[PDB]
């Protein structure tokens, strides 16, 4: 089997994506934003506290004939940027552009933060982490890719962000149309439960490679790329008045500015950011200072390649006994 769904940006800065999820009998669809750096699929429902939903759309166990309570299980969660949401859990069948899981942990949220009640765009999450990391208590529950891996052609998915455009989420095989030249493979760790990688080095503009090696996780759900102060330092100085605020919360530059490319090693592979890619737009309305892509990961404790460094790619995540990356143009 194969399932092919569009993904799209839910606002004009690429923030997050969006993909449409079949939830249910009859369908119930909802938007979930498909996170590589987590394993949970849970989303708003008709047991979340009222208070804290504002205009997304629920799922409602109750109204589907093929859901049943998983007795006595719950779930709770938080993520890097302090969000979190929690509550108790249903199995249902859920569909993907095309591709069907029967039995799949839908977990249903009791109580969500702040930053999910206020965006009204997103229904839920949908984790395609490991499933070590699934947060399902007393019964650790897998993900969507782990349910559907043995029904797949291939034990693969990809991930075809565009920037300021929709893209796509494949399952089960590579559009060999989607990237241009050859597909770079480089080694996973899965000890932390992440799509964990070693960068080859990087570029700043048209400046020489230097090679260093650079160990973080692919996350589609991470908006910004997150690098060592040192990488980060040296992409900035090339962007005359860009500095580091604390009061904003990290690099900000004059909106004035044009922004230089910044290139990352897979391998001997080299995939190019575009320098637009980098721009966050202004910090405030109307403010002329705006908000770098580029972040210091210095106190996250992790590097991480998210939605900037992935969107300039074509992404291969090779779930075979040996996980693998691979990285193409396109």
């Amino acid at each position: 089997s194969t399932g092919s769904a569009t993904t799209t940006p839910i606002d004009s800065l690429d923030d997050a994506y969006i993909t449409p999820v079949q939830i249910g009998t009859p369908a119930q669809t909802l938007n979930l934003d498909f996170d590589t750096g987590s394993s949970d699929l849970w989303v708003f429902s008709s047991e979340t506290t009222a208070s804290e939903v504002d205009g997304q759309t629920i799922y409602t166990p109750s109204k589907s004939t093929t859901a049943k309570l998983l007795s006595g299980a719950t779930w709770s969660i938080s993520y890097g940027d302090g969000s979190s949401s929690s509550g108790d859990v249903y199995t249902d069948t859920v569909s993907v552009g095309g591709l069907t899981v029967t039995g799949q942990a839908v977990e249903s949220a009791k109580k969500v933060s702040s930053s999910f009640t206020e965006d009204s765009t997103i229904d839920g999450l949908l984790g395609l982490a490991f499933s070590t990391l699934n947060t399902v208590s007393p019964t650790q529950q897998k993900t969507f890719f782990d349910n559907a891996k043995a029904s797949l052609d291939s034990p693969v998915f990809t991930a075809d962000l565009g920037y300021h455009a929709p893209g796509t989420y494949n399952f089960g095989f590579i559009d060999t149309t989607a990237y241009t030249g050859s597909i770079t493979y480089t080694a996973v760790s899965t000890k932390q439960g992440f799509w964990e990688w070693t960068s080859t080095g990087y570029a700043v503009g048209s400046g020489t490679f230097k090679s260093t090696s650079i160990d973080g996780i692919a996350d589609t759900g991470t908006t910004l790329l997150y690098l060592p102060a040192t990488v980060v330092s040296a992409y900035w100085a090339q962007v005359s008045g860009a500095k580091s605020s604390s009061s904003v919360g990290g690099y900000v530059f004059p909106c004035s500015a044009t922004l230089p490319s910044f290139t990352f090693g897979v391998g001997s592979a080299r995939i190019v950011i575009p320098g637009d890619y980098i721009d966050f737009g202004p910090i405030s309305t109307g403010s002329s200072s705006c908000f770098g892509g580029i972040q210091s990961s210095a106190g996250i404790g992790i590097n991480i390649f998210g939605d900037v460094a992935l969107k300039a790619a074509f992404v291969v995540f090779n779930g075979a006994t040996t996980p693998t990356l691979g990285f193409a143009s396109k």
